[PDB]
């Protein structure tokens, strides 16, 4: 497995049909879950360094369709982090006050602080995805919003915020099984709403608008297309993506302004 | 050993000296760690129900002296929760803007929303503890602020926010060893600063103000004195306190007003 195969290279447009949805890198579910359990300890060690250093931050942006596994990815992979060094925002429909501001006003407020890991379950890209499929905004407006999103991600990059954007890529048949699974089990009768089905019927248009959203992939702010049909593979690949980012960020523990040998505890 | 022995009963002044700091309830470190790891699964299930229900919230207030184990309690115990349904705030020294407001202004802003677990690592009580030991406020002001905190906690209690206040209770010798261990270990020099030694030299003055603060213990908003000399016991007792609270809150998965048998996914 080369994780870089899943990175949208700069300047190269995307046709989601070209990325697989059910990769497994030649591993069994047990071999994958075991490797994920090991990376969890690594993710915890490096997130502590990030927080102790207090110079950098990591922003994970999760975008995916219903039942693709973003809530399940947060619970497993992001759960390896110390919750005191993490901030998770799930952006719902814009409120009245939020609509009275530019579309990035509410997004910028949740940008992560130094030393923290930030996660955007749904993010600023919602304003050029669902807003286009249902013709709330026109193509002219959408392209201009995409330019504003790049400039926004560039601002955070110069602020030492390492941006990582991940798209969870699943097939329609897999979603159908997962959605039917919510309807089948009496305990999950609450993550399904007549409205997930509306977006599903617009599968092909979401392919197009996502392909547009993915053109923001740069060296400093990359998009990753993660085959998510196998939940354990989603978790494993996301673990590799975040750990490699933290290792490249290479946080160091902070200096001290005292001589430990001269300290006498009374 | 019974966790209710650790609850500050309403209307009765207490002295922290009455509680031992190194309880173990008749358990070894291994057996205790084993049961803690088991309760973590229950904490996860009930926290998920709390978040699905979206009607109640849980507010944990952590107060303790340096090296007593607040950060470790959060990492182990609160780490069992799904980080997407938890908010941790470590209230630092009041900034300028915060000082231009009443002392509960910044505290109230972090009150947990419906369905969330909130943790105050240092909290509103800081404003009647360190402020008194160093003569920043007089007894008259200190007394009145304790009343304002009660009314505030009553407000949140009527909001379905279950308040739980925990004081981690360690011996001075234990602290000394923990602090010396950070001076001795090079990898931990960054966790010690000679400033921490100021409050330690005022130990008995913190007894008084803490014993005053514990008088806000009610049936609805109880204080717990957790013997924390044994880090594994701290984690175990904290897990029991939070799990009992979530179980008493008894959050229910939300019902549905549609028949899953009548919906066909295309």
């Amino acid at each position: 497995m080369d994780i870089d195969n899943y990175r949208v290279k700069p300047g190269k447009r995307v046709k989601l049909s070209d990325w697989a949805t059910n990769d497994d890198a030649g591993l069994s579910k047990e071999e994958g879950q075991a490797q994920t359990a090991k990376l969890a300890g690594e993710l915890a060690e490096w997130q502590e360094r990030l927080y102790a250093e207090g110079k950098q931050s990591l922003l994970l942006i999760l975008q995916a369709r219903d039942a693709a596994g973003k809530d399940g990815a947060v619970k497993k992979v992001i759960g390896a982090f110390n919750p005191a060094g993490v901030q998770i925002t799930s952006f719902k429909q814009p409120s009245a006050e939020e609509l009275s501001h530019d579309f990035l006003w509410r997004i910028h407020q949740k940008a992560p602080a130094k030393g923290y890991v930030g996660v955007f379950n749904r993010s600023q890209y919602e304003d050029v995805l669902v807003t286009r499929v249902y013709d709330m905004i026109d193509d002219k407006t959408a392209k201009r919003r995409l330019e504003h999103i790049r400039h926004f991600e560039e601002l955070l990059t110069d602020n030492a915020t390492r941006i990582v954007k991940v798209y969870l890529h699943i097939s329609p048949e897999e979603q159908k099984e997962r959605l039917q699974a919510r309807l089948d089990n009496p305990g999950k009768h609450w993550k399904f709403n007549p409205g997930d089905l509306k977006d599903r019927s617009n599968w092909d248009k979401f392919n197009d608008v996502y392909e547009d959203a993915l053109t923001t992939s740069t060296d400093d702010a990359p998009w990753y297309v993660v085959p998510a049909d196998r939940k354990w593979y989603r978790d494993l690949v996301l673990s590799h993506i975040l750990l490699g980012a933290l290792k490249d960020m290479n946080p160091q523990f902070p200096a001290i302004d005292y001589d430990p040998s001269k300290v006498v505890i009374h």
